[PDB]
DNA sequence: AAAGGTCAAACTGTGACCTAT
DNA sequence: TATAGGTCACAGTTTGACCTT
């Protein structure tokens, strides 16, 4: 089960229990430095079926849970895979 | 010769001289409220080929152009097409 | 002259599965 | 084994040129 959204989740990814969506979302989001805009009142719910429809509480509840940013590869760890 | 982009402009749409590209895209945002983020420093160049590079920049001429938010029709006439006595 | 409608084409984002260590 | 990035069919979104008004 994920942390942000209550999907099944095998592992930790970037700091936090997710699943292979929100950790896809959460590192495209890095690697982009994208912004978002809620068009509600910051509170769309993200469950495993409406987690799509607002990017920015998805990904505000991907730091509410604790998600690290620095996670995500950078500057000369950038296309580097596996651990170190 | 449209205000926001420089492409081709047949007639005015909403107060100013547009092209069919910024018509469409000044009025599906004003009509969804949509909002966007400039991911530079709100100085992106909208030209016919970069207008689609940012949509927050493109948006920001628009509006600095002088296209009027209300000509959208919304509430009552919404749905409404052709023009109004 | 200028409003909304249309929608095929282009464009973009998602995520299950993979490989890399 | 855990967890990093890679892949890319598939889905979802946006665009304008054109059309009806
Ligand atoms: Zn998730
Ligand atoms: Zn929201
Ligand atoms: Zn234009
Ligand atoms: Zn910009």
């Amino acid at each position: 089960l994920c942390a942000v959204c209550g999907d099944n989740a095998a592992c930790q990814h970037y700091g936090v229990r997710t699943c292979e969506g929100c950790k896809g979302f959460f590192k495209r989001t890095v690697q982009k430095n994208a912004k978002y805009v809620c068009l509600a009142n910051k509170n769309c719910p993200v469950d495993k079926r409406r987690r799509n429809r607002c990017q920015y509480c998805r990904f505000q509840k991907c730091l509410a849970v604790g998600m690290v940013k620095e996670v995500v590869r950078t500057d000369s760890l950038k296309g580097r895979r596996g651990r170190l």
